[PDB]
């Protein structure tokens, strides 16, 4: 009945607890101490962090709870606009873009994106093939190069050419700097005036380039296999309307934001867990060699990388790279028979804690065992939520998993990996999670492309 | 361009291929060999069987194709009349009954039918609670008892009382024998033979039995002025907004017979296939049983609680994917058209949509099409357009879909709440075929969880 709450700071309540550089991991430690639910109070804000499958399965009841914009999402909305990720379910542009974009994110739609994904994946393989001896790989850096270029090419036929660069494309510099400002706002004022002005400059950089590419595509009339063509030609079946040019811009910015570093973190965490578990790596490398019998992987071959898919799912279990989402109660309701909630009350789903619920996974929750996902019906309802819930779930799930399965499979086919530094896991936190400083050496198997 | 075709029998062309007791399953095997489309020729009949989402999505374009009466539907029309299921789209009584009946089949209308559905569902639960040890359940038999009584009660406030009987109500005996004669006619190479003269006389006798009882109940209700929460009251009081007309007494009779035909064994087969798949996949059963116990917290389920049985709904949809109990429907080309960029069709040319094959299209569902995984339906947004058609297409889709799904969700949830199930014979799936599909001889044991009603 009475809900636990972590330590307070007078008038600031729990807010100073977020003024730390690893807030998700700090919230996980609080969940370890306080349990499946604790109240988090701040000036003008009350929310509740859920950590158990028992309560989260009720929170995922769409008749009782809808997606809420967290403070992070509200700050991201300042440059993601009413794109899919930062719009409310009741906003006209959400259901519109949802209906329009759903067919182009289907498993069937990945057949059309596969050739472009392979283009970038080959560039990653060739970079590592061309490294000199005793040089090493900066894993999250290269994974981010790959995912950024993949979404640029599949999103609107634009080549960031990240593998030709030390300093990222100017759009990426502004996007990354905007996301950093969004998170820093969470942890904060006269001194922040230059940050605020800088925020507007980065917003202008993103809008200008995306608007230009849309105008360029409209001026050309060319049809590509990218999401931009689908949005310029698609019509919402419900209202009969197409997305306007401003919303198309926000959707493109959204795909870059929501997709690039979540997916690059997944690949980085997956490789980290593989090199720390050599038996799992060997099993995944065995499948990659048996399945990828051609110089270039096909769409059908990527679907055959079953164990690689389980590896990615287990990496998402331990460290989901979009580590939380927010919900609000549509009406007065009681959560788990003992926590009354009023209409509008907010919830936070702490995904990494959910995925460590020993009542679901057993005692070995910290062990990396892809075999947990061998049979998907053995997993209880709402126990595994790395991509959100319901109609507000990740629209790019199939995109992210297809790219990550293709790239990891190619990595495992072409290289053996060495954890040459005995890397100590250090998780840097932005709005997403990544293993900072993770490095490996790759010895080529000398298999041609 | 050139269309495949199965083996022929001289002058009879492909027709003898249907003279088998599992024709849908035989047509699926032909689809496995020949692909997404094959021509089927008979004396005086040519049709084409579609199996791929690629072609079926075009056949479902209502601007190009309209519902055709299959030969099965034409034979059912001899006792279903111009009811909704056996009338052409251009017949005045279709759009009339469609406009009148659509509001009474909506999800909002299920709130009014819920109490009557619970009545029969409790009778089923009570029957199984009262079984002795090591006695067993005949699953399709009991599911048919439930669906027949539910549509009887919700349709026109009549109790067949099937759970008080070994031999069904005389109306049910005549209806089943009429449906059996309809299917047997499909498989007769010499239908005008003198031997089937007793079949023809019996067929007319069964037609008379059905009309007499339904006409009597309509007259009985009109003479009393009683108002119930059934479809018969809605049809006696409803007026088509378009023409301003109500349904006449003859059409109301045909609609009532239609609800019984189109609804009873399609729905009972779904429940039977669902329970079969649950006992063969214990992980799915546990997941569905957990939801039933958590959601159905009252002795009697409410309408709102049934809507919360999401995973039970996923189980039913996956059961409908593998074995849709109304396994085909027919279409005709409104004008000359080209199907799939290679199959030129002329005005009036007929198509058959082989639904179980559509639901096994690996280009849509992946390689694991034969596996029972309700998780495919966890997010309904993952299913492409026209890939999943257990209830038909467009304005000629199943009007009773919400009814069927509410009934099935309620009953399966109550079954999972009150009993553990054992596949005590390791039942080997054997699908008996009439105009619908059912797992013949499927039996289970139920051990009660001792939860009162
Ligand atoms: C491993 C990689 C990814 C993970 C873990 C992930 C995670 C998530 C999560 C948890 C949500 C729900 C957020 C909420 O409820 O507030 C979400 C939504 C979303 N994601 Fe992803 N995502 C990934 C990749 C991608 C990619 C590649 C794209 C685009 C190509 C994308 C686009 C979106 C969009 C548009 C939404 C909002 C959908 C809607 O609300 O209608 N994500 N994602
Ligand atoms: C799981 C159960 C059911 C399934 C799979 C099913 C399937 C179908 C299919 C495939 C059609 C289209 C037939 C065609 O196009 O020729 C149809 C039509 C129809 N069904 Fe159902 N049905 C079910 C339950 C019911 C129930 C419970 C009722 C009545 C209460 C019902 C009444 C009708 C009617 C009236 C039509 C014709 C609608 C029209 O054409 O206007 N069905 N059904």
């Amino acid at each position: 009945k009475e809900m636990p709450q972590p330590k307070t700071f007078g008038e600031l309540k729990n807010l100073p607890l977020l003024n730390t550089d690893k807030p998700v991991q700090a919230l996980m430690k609080i969940a370890d101490e306080l349990g499946e639910i604790f109240k988090f109070e701040a000036p003008g804000r009350v929310t509740r962090y859920l950590s158990s499958q028992r309560l989260i399965k009720e929170a995922c009841d769409e008749s009782r709870f809808d997606k809420n914009l967290s403070q992070a999402l509200k700050f991201v909305r300042d440059f993601a606009g009413d794109g899919l990720a930062t719009s409310w379910t009741h906003e006209k542009n959400w259901k519109k873009a949802h209906n329009i974009l759903l067919p182009s994110f289907s498993q069937q739609a990945m057949k059309g994106y596969h050739a472009m994904m392979v283009d970038i994946a080959v560039q990653l393989v060739q970079k590592w093939e061309r490294l000199n001896a005793d040089e090493h790989i900066e894993v999250p850096e290269d994974m981010t190069r790959l995912t950024l270029d993949t979404i640029g090419l599949c999103g609107f036929n634009y080549r960031f050419n990240s593998f030709y660069r030390d300093q990222p494309h100017p759009f990426i510099t502004s996007m990354v700097r905007a996301l950093d400002e969004a998170m820093n706002k969470l942890q904060r004022d006269p001194a922040y005036d230059e940050n605020k002005r800088q925020f507007q400059e980065d917003i202008k950089v993103m809008n200008d380039l995306v608007d230009k590419i849309i105008a360029d595509r409209k001026a050309s009339g060319e049809q590509s296999d990218d999401l931009l063509t689908h949005m310029l030609n698609g019509k919402d079946p419900e209202t009969g309307e197409p997305l306007d040019d401003e919303n198309i811009r926000y959707q493109i910015i959204t795909f870059l934001i929501a997709g690039h570093e979540t997916t690059s973190g997944l690949l980085s965490f997956a490789l980290y867990f593989l090199v720390k578990n050599p038996h799992v790596l060997q099993k995944a490398a065995e499948e990659a060699a048996r399945v990828l019998v051609d110089p270039v992987p096909s769409y059908k071959q990527v679907k055959q990388l079953k164990y690689v898919g389980m590896v990615l799912n287990e990496a998402l279990r331990l460290w989901p790279t979009a580590p939380a989402f927010s919900l609000y109660a549509k009406e007065d309701t009681v959560l788990g028979g003992e926590y009354p909630l009023e209409k509008g009350d907010e919830l936070m789903v702490l995904i990494p804690q959910l995925h460590r619920d020993k009542t679901i996974w057993g005692d070995d929750v910290e062990e990396f065992r892809p075999e947990r996902f061998e049979n998907p019906s053995a997993i209880p309802q709402h126990a595994f939520k790395p991509f959100g819930n319901g109609q507000r779930a990740c629209i790019g799930q199939q995109f992210a998993l297809h790219e990550a399965t293709l790239v990891l499979g190619m990595m495992l086919k072409h290289f053996d990996f060495e954890d040459h530094t005995n890397y100590e896991l250090d998780i840097k936190e932005t709005l997403t999670l990544k293993p900072e400083g993770f490095v490996v050496k790759a010895k080529s198997k000398k298999i041609p492309l």
